[PDB]
């Protein structure tokens, strides 16, 4: 129930929610691999975060690039315990977020499978970020959700699919109110840590 | 979490729930603008409520009249913090209540937008009153609601639409039993104040 | 919140749940009018229950007979405060229970209307008994209910219809398990009293 | 039971007990109208007391002047809740104090009548000041009073006369010892406030 010692791969880690999650986790004793595009500024950020953080240049929509990134993570920290998908947050449906997430989940599951189970039998934790569907003034049922639905709808199924390997799968979705109060990373990061530390949360979607 | 110092525009403020809401708010330290038709008796009521209350002669279904009323409110109290729609409570569907409410919401949002956010980031609060659909002896699902549905169904959508400006939108609906016990304004007024003082209530419909 | 002093008309009062309800209410200080068919044994039972109980010979499916019964109740105890429908508990749909209940409700509402409201504004209380639909081995949704549905489905609508007169309408339905444990009136009677003493219960169906 | 929000008309408000009462009431959250002769210095005092105080130039013995003063009070603060007679404190019997008081009471009663009753049903409060009859060395019964008697003797009768309108009438009289201790406004002002805040005091004379 502690992130200390865990190795986390964070897509879109050079900035935004990804960077905020990395800073939080590293500050809590974990190791982080910032997986992001070359020239994204991930190299500088990984450097600033200390020797418990490395930069893995890669495009999340590329299976081969993600394999190289996971190999780097294993080469530098020994293994992969957690994957946090924060990248990208054709065009609207199969966007970078959905494609990168599915690509990461399919590849990291095999890696996490090699890990030895813990007390509760968990080998890994995967945390996804739902894609936001901008409010367009719709009325009725559609108004009750702020996410596209692709990643959210796949959460329970994927959690059930990886249960035998002891891999928990959770998704963080947006709330209905932008909470912009004008025109929060910390909150998102704290939720990531909380999900990682509670072995009882699995196959669920939590709105921030 | 206090209505003291707030400026509230109340449609249908010359009598009924509107007047009761004005008396309550003014008695609690807020300023009120009674927006009602000329010769509605709003001038006399505004006078009796004290120098923290003014009368804005206007027809809520008229955009130009409401603009004049909001300008008067800004000219007399400096700004508009709250809007309470109590007016009217073609014919049945697009009634005075629904049309006046939509007209007020569309216009006051821009005004409230100019306000500086508060601690929680709120710039304004809009409270609506659902139209009552008189019980006709229907059985089945229709028997479970006492409101027409137009304003009620638009509550969450409008709350989501104005979230970026920090404007909360809430609606007060009738209960299933007339609570007439024969053939309450105070209760309604107290609920208005409670909604204004609780920054956590947004996009919801509360039955009285 | 006390049945003491109240006058209750109980259909099917010569035996079964009706008699059990009468004994309980009279034992608690209320007055009861046993409304049942001539030669039902209601005359003897009314006699045995004491001077706070009278027998009103009548067929509940007959409007004229029920009018005579209510007139007797007013002539003997002054008024009608409560009506409990326990009679009959063409053929299957429009059975004695449903027809007697609707006939009693339509007639007693006018009588209860003449009563002066109480603290909470109530003039009367009407309690119905759902008709039992014998279990036939059905699977699926139909297995989740033990009542025919006619009286049960009319409960909320009738409660809303009589709200202005201050008359509460409640219905007692059977549970899914006969609770026969072999091949309870007291429980039913205690529930009747509890419904009468709680002014907050209205338009609801309670399974025994 | 609070003077906050109340509008008080105070005769002889430019100085003495009148001014002291105004300062006290305004300091406590009420609004005050200083009713006094032109060039009495009431204009300057009203100015210094803030925007919750105005000066109504008028001679209390003139009905028309008092009407103009009450109209000003309604025009500036919306209504008249309290009247405090402190003016003048032919010649000895029908002095300015007695004549001004009767004139004010007769006129303000009608104004206070238009107010909506409060919890206890009060629409207004009128407080009078007895005229002092200077001690002349008399012995016997006459030595037991320090007031002329006109206003004091009319207190209960006037209180009974205005009871139906919900207007309380009280009078403050001098004590037998000048309490001069040499050759108190604050005390008098505090008593005025206390009378206004206690709805149980009516038709009585209280010696200071
Ligand atoms: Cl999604
Ligand atoms: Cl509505
Ligand atoms: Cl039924
Ligand atoms: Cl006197
Ligand atoms: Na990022
Ligand atoms: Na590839
Ligand atoms: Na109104
Ligand atoms: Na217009
Ligand atoms: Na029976
Ligand atoms: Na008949
Ligand atoms: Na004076
Ligand atoms: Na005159």
């Amino acid at each position: 129930r502690s992130v200390k010692g865990l190795v986390a791969v964070i897509t879109g880690g050079a900035s935004g929610l990804g960077l905020a999650t990395a800073e939080r986790l590293v500050g809590q004793g974990a190791s982080a691999v910032l997986l992001d595009l070359p020239n994204s500024g991930g190299e500088a950020q990984a450097k600033k975060l200390g020797n418990n953080c490395v930069f893995a240049p890669a495009d999340v929509t590329s299976e081969k690039d993600v394999q190289t990134a996971l190999a780097l993570a294993k080469g530098k920290f020994g293994r992969v315990d957690v994957a946090v998908n924060c990248a990208g947050i054709f065009q609207r449906v199969l966007d970078v977020n959905l494609m990168g997430t599915f690509n990461v989940i399919r590849l990291v599951a095999g890696e996490m499978g090699q890990n030895e189970p813990d007390q509760g039998g968990q080998r890994g934790v995967i945390i996804n970020t739902a894609s936001v569907a901008a409010f367009e003034g719709q009325v009725g049922q559609a108004a009750y959700s702020a996410s596209k639905g692709g990643i959210v709808g796949m959460t329970l199924p994927i959690a059930r699919d990886l249960a035998p390997i002891g891999i928990r799968v959770m998704t963080i979705a947006p709330g209905l109110f932008g909470t912009p109060l004008l025109t929060d990373p910390a909150e998102y990061a704290h939720l990531v840590q909380a999900i990682i530390e509670n072995p009882f949360l699995n196959g669920e979607v939590i709105r921030l």
